[PDB]
């Protein structure tokens, strides 16, 4: 057996931090019994912890495709918890409603009045920023009446709220159709891919994940490694929890 | 710091899809799994490396997390503990520099009112800078010597702009502010899963939530991860089972 001790700090501004202990005395960190493992949670709890370094890779998030009929009922299942009937049956009510677009298609297409409908409902809403140069384009081909179209609202400016007529789960399957859908034309979120070390004593703890930069998209639509408060070298942090764990190799 | 009355052991595991799907032990014999010590834990566990992993329930619904109320004193100190590590008396010295300076109300209280100005000034900086879905239809009162909460004179007034206030002072005064505005915020939204399972004696069960709305999170960081589809019967694979206690920092 061995043992492993995460720890909760806080960063400067009041943030969440969940960190590793990944070494002891310049060593890996893997006390073998509790005897071992208690001991180090009291030296952690009396240590002074601050970010040692930063690692930063920069990336970006681009928004998915508006929906098709596969997409839709993947996200519906994920997001709603709603199995591939309900979602039919949801997004049929809402298509016969007027509210949105067939809902039997497998082309993310677009049609024209479409993305400048929504170009302009985000040139609205948000800053410059979160309008791209040119619309974004899914799937090879252009629009032409009668082509296939991506599931989206028939009318953006019409929110889930709104729809008093239909149920809750229509309302809610509308909802995550009109924010794909706005979000496809949105930019970019944009990311530090990071590695964080921190030094407490004589332990360094970690935590991977990445910094955000710039929402973007994940302004209307929140992305489903982890998100990291942002902090910076030399920044002190608050302890506030240690949980050692018991493993076994076996 | 305070270590947890209890210990508990948690089960990482498999779907049938292939998908990680990490679990709590709640219950043994069908009463609440509450090991007091190492040993017991170890007991628990050699019952349920043997035993057969079944989902019980599954249950997706819409949840929400109202913000905290404005702060008082009490409170102030617990909060500036844990987000700043400020001690009780580190805490009130900084609260006293920044009330004598006119920064904030007067900071030893018990109630968390707000008065009608306050109110309607920190919505007026909701509204200007938050969307609408970020402003409550209707205020937000809070049940609760002073007669108000903790909360700064100015909302425009920033602790990155104040003066001849120390460091320390600055990241309290952030710390009420914050506090104050995501107050009269509205709640963040989820979508939360309940999974149950039986497994020999025990039944254990994994949370998971997904972020719809972040709400008051926005200004004041709250202090959870997405669930694997599997259904009402589905077998798990067991991977390894894990006892865990926490210490957590004292009040
Ligand atoms: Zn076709």
């Amino acid at each position: 057996e061995f043992w492993e001790v995460d720890a909760s700090t806080t960063t400067p501004s009041g943030e969440a931090l969940a960190l590793q202990v990944t070494h002891q005395n310049d060593k890996p960190f893997r006390p073998v019994n509790k005897e071992q493992t208690q001991a180090a949670v009291s030296l952690l709890e009396k240590a002074r912890y601050s970010v040692l370094e930063r690692e930063d890779k920069p990336t970006t998030s681009k928004p998915g495709a508006p929906f098709i009929t596969s997409t839709l009922q993947q996200a519906a299942s994920t997001r709603l918890g709603f199995g591939v009937k309900k979602t039919m049956m949801m997004a049929q009510r809402l298509y016969e409603a007027g509210y949105i677009t067939y809902m039997r298609t497998d082309s993310t297409n677009l049609s024209q009045d479409a993305v400048n409908m929504v170009r302009g409902y985000i040139s609205d809403n948000f800053g410059k920023k979160y309008l791209p140069e040119s619309p974004n384009q899914y799937a090879s081909k252009e629009n032409s009446q009668e082509a296939h179209e991506a599931i989206r609202p028939s009318d953006v400016n019409v929110m889930a709220e709104s729809l008093k007529d239909m149920e809750a789960d229509a309302q809610k399957l509308y909802q995550l159709i009109w924010r794909q859908f706005v979000a496809c034309q949105m930019t970019p979120a944009k990311y530090d891919s990071t590695t964080l070390t921190v030094g407490a004593g004589d332990f360094r703890l970690k935590a991977r994940g990445r910094i955000l930069r710039f929402d973007g998209w994940t302004k209307v639509m929140p992305a489903l490694d982890r998100i990291l408060p942002a902090v910076n070298k030399g920044d002190a942090l608050t302890l506030v929890e240690l949980t050692p764990a018991q493993h076994f190799t076996k």
